[PDB]
């Protein structure tokens, strides 16, 4: 098998461990990891090529002791990840994310995900967003912010669901062999 790193980046919270755990165990956790930290290395056929995706989460901003730069080297493909429930991890990617990425691993792909698209139709959200004045992500600002940033695909998907995981890694696979 070809061998591919993967890393996953986005704001705390944005459901980047859930994603990882449910596309590697088939289950959605039911107790709380900051970042993975066993060795998830996927097995994944694409256009009749067999690959090992090494999975690897990250750390938010306070856990200096993993923080980010330790882990960049080496990658094949970036998934970076905001919440369709938080318009505010989507403006991160261009002012944080995008900027961070580049700096680390300026030639790799990038996967723009919209992660919790269970959230879209859900009244709670619908309700915190709309007294902020907001709305949850649309598709469209998603492609909008691929286009922007240069990324080789937009996908959403729901962990909490299953919708578009899989195919979130079929993606990246394809971007990581290019
Ligand atoms: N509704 C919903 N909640 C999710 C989903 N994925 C994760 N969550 C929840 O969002 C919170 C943060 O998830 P986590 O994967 O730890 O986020 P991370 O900080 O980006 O790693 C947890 O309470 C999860 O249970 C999803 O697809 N849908
Ligand atoms: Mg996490």
């Amino acid at each position: 098998a070809i061998r591919k790193k993967l890393v996953i980046v986005g704001d705390g919270a944005c459901g980047k461990t859930c994603l990882l755990i449910v596309f590697s165990k088939d289950q959605f956790p039911e107790v709380y990891v900051p970042t993975v930290f066993e060795n998830y290395v996927a097995d994944i056929e694409v256009d009749g090529k067999q690959v090992e995706l090494a999975l690897w989460d990250t750390a938010g901003q306070e856990d200096y002791d993993r923080r980010r730069p330790l882990s960049y080297p080496d990658t094949d493909v970036i998934l970076m990840c905001f919440s369709i429930d938080s318009p505010d991890s989507l403006e991160n990617i261009p002012e944080k994310w995008t900027p961070e990425v580049k700096h680390f691993c300026p030639n790799v792909p990038i996967i723009l995900v919209g992660n919790k698209k269970d959230l879209r139709n859900d009244e709670h959200t619908r309700r915190e967003l709309a007294k902020m004045k907001q709305e949850p992500v649309k598709p469209e600002e998603g492609r909008d912010m691929a286009n922007r940033i240069g990324a080789f695909g937009y996908m959403e998907c729901s962990a909490k669901t299953k919708d578009g995981v899989r195919e979130v890694f079929e993606m990246a696979t394809r971007a990581a062999l290019q």
